[PDB]
């Protein structure tokens, strides 16, 4: 059981933040707060940080029961974990597994329980999407049904979403304007200072979209990459894995990368936003210290 | 190098014919007609069959270009296939990879464009659901754009289905009632006669359920199978790979059940539809020829 990566094309992967396929690899040394993403966590180790969900396909997944029989196309859910036990708000997390972590002006869905005339379309607009007090209220709510005490499932399938800049802000999950009571995996910083994170980028629906039509959001390490960690037993034997990331058709290599054990990759000597080709395949070379310097990309 | 199958309970796995986790496992003998679907499909070797596709994120992903402007709420796609190639119909496939593989009224959807004002909602009527001839008609689109010649990408995200058995049953991929020039993976029959497909279900969102509420598709592996069997070179030594269902938490082995090399599970000796905890891992056991007998549930 020796340290490997999955032989996927970037674009054969998908991305652990929002459920899409993978589109762009890119390092943007000009970003200017570090992300602090709850999904899409991971170390290599395969012990899962934040909100992110043991089960690929429960990312923008949601379940609870119903509070009260829906009325003026309102719909207010109390929130279960995907395992379908109760989540609890006086415990501290952000969330739910799987919940999206991010700013946006309404999270779009659908849902649907066990009795006909309860499939609809919603919304969560931004003010109602506390999900860490333990229930959301669904607005725009188009189906007639659930009444009280019904168990409902759905999916958050596209967001309103007016700023690209919002994917990295995380949300006011409490509704309390960011309170230090929550469990919050760190922000994502490289460790050395000419070090710039590589992003895998994915493009959601979104609407609001009018004079800025481009939507980019990014992730840590592709879902494949965290299955990967939590099927293996790995063991760090250094700080970063090595990796080179190889057009294995052509079989150039393009640039070589740190793999931090806590689960993001960087690159170094990234002097302008800069695009990598999809079609390469990361390998594993050796492990390094953290103080190891790249080869400039 | 050794076969081998993740270790992830069946509940936190994924549906490699609708996106969403599995909820169900279980085996009814009673089904009128051998299922031949056509997603979910591989070998035990890594060969994808029918229009499975290999990136797990192209699932009931789809990408084109518009025809023509939209008007009265009209949007038709000449397809593509998901590297942004041209699909091309005169090839024999059924579909782009990822398609639906099943009958209904509709398939709902959402899209969107690189360029503003192409955010939106519509619909495929069954009639319409014709992708081998290389286009789809969407109605019910309710974006103002986009004009011909743009870029659509998008994801059918429920469906209208009046009958849980169309599930079953393949659409009239090119029109008509015969598929005789369509490359198509075979129906999914068991070797041994007492032996039952064990089929792997979730719950997609549905309308149309006044008749019967429940509604569950079914797959014959989780798509991380099929991501093993792509990221492994196992070569298959025998003609099905023993398996054993094991609480991993109680200990208490389940059953035992047969995966063929052609990529589907079977149990023996199921008289009634039965259902099984979700909480179970697969693990291998051995190579076994196809008359090998199973031990009954
Ligand atoms: C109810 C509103 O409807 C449209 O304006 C969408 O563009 C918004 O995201 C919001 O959902
Ligand atoms: C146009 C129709 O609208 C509603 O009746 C849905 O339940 C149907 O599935 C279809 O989409």
């Amino acid at each position: 059981e020796p340290f490997s990566l999955p032989n996927l094309q970037t674009d054969e992967m998908s991305s652990s933040r929002w459920p899409n396929p993978l589109a762009t690899l890119f390092a943007d040394p000009n970003v200017a707060v570090a992300p602090q993403w709850q999904n899409g966590r991971c170390t290599l180790e395969g012990e899962l940080l934040g909100t992110t969900p043991r089960n690929a396909s429960w990312l923008n997944r949601f379940r609870g029961v119903s509070t009260a029989a829906v009325a003026n196309q309102v719909l207010h859910l109390t929130l279960y974990e995907p395992d379908g036990s109760v989540f609890n708000p006086l415990s501290g997390a952000p969330a739910p597994e799987g919940f999206p972590d991010f700013t946006a002006q309404e999270y779009h869905l659908r849902a649907a329980g066990k009795v006909a005339n309860t499939t609809g379309g919603g919304e969560i607009k931004s003010t109602d999407y506390t999900p860490a007090l333990g229930g959301v209220k669904i607005t725009a709510w188009d189906a007639t049904g659930p009444s009280a005490g019904v168990e409902m499932t759905g999916q958050i399938e596209s967001i309103g979403m007016e700023n690209n800049t919002d994917f990295d802000v995380l949300p006011d999950y409490n509704g309390s304007a960011f309170d230090g009571s929550l469990n919050l995996a760190p922000p994502i910083v490289p460790l050395l200072p000419g070090e710039t994170l590589l992003r895998f980028g994915t493009v959601p629906i979104t609407t609001r979209r009018q004079s800025d039509p481009i939507r980019i959001i990014s992730c840590a390490l592709p879902q494949e990459w965290i299955t990967w960690f939590l099927t293996h037993n790995f063991t760090a034997l250094g700080d970063a894995a090595l990796l080179r990331y190889r057009n294995q058709a052509t079989g150039q290599l393009l640039f070589e990368c740190k793999l931090y054990r806590s689960g993001f990759v960087v690159v170094n000597g990234v002097n302008v936003r800069t695009e990598f080709p999809m079609s390469g395949v990361f390998e594993f070379v050796s492990w390094v210290p953290n103080f190891f310097q790249l080869a400039p990309v």
